[PDB]
């Protein structure tokens, strides 16, 4: 299974991997001043990183199924989409584009939020295309989608 990372960037199990260079997650990077939940209408800005915003500190954008969005998070997170927890699906009606995530397969995916509330990824590179929905969350932990 795909490893989780602590807020110092240390792998909590398994072996560490690096993120895709074209991911919106840029490491290394601090986080974890507070766990800050936000609404999808309220997703943080580039502008918000050093200041924070009215809702609190901002280390970027985290997401897990629900959907639940966060602008900072302190506990274990994925740095790559745990694709063993995703299943092939037809493209959905997208409500929001939220970033460019590394897959546990090492590829780059665009990540979207669907109108049905599902989190969906679709291969970013030309060729070898896939469409997948985040269906299981056995460690109930978010992906760190973007760093500010
Ligand atoms: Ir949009
Ligand atoms: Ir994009
Ligand atoms: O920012």
């Amino acid at each position: 299974m795909e490893p989780l990372y602590d807020k110092n960037g240390a792998v909590l199990f398994g072996e560490p991997s690096d993120t895709h260079p074209q991911s919106t997650l840029k490491l290394p990077h601090p986080r974890g001043e507070k766990e800050v939940i936000v609404g999808i209408r309220d997703l943080p800005r580039k502008g918000d990183c050093r200041t924070g915003n009215r809702l609190g500190p901002v280390s970027g954008l985290f997401v897990k199924p629900g959907p639940v969005f966060y602008q900072d998070y302190s506990g274990p997170v994925y740095h790559r989409a745990p694709l063993e927890q995703f299943k092939q699906a037809p493209m959905c009606e997208v409500t929001k584009r939220i970033g460019r995530v590394t897959g546990s397969d090492g590829n780059l995916y665009h990540m979207y939020v669907c109108t049905d509330g599902c989190i969906l990824v679709k291969t970013a590179k030309r060729e070898g295309q896939d469409v997948l929905k985040w269906v299981y969350n056995v460690l109930d932990s978010p992906i760190w989608v973007t760093s500010c």
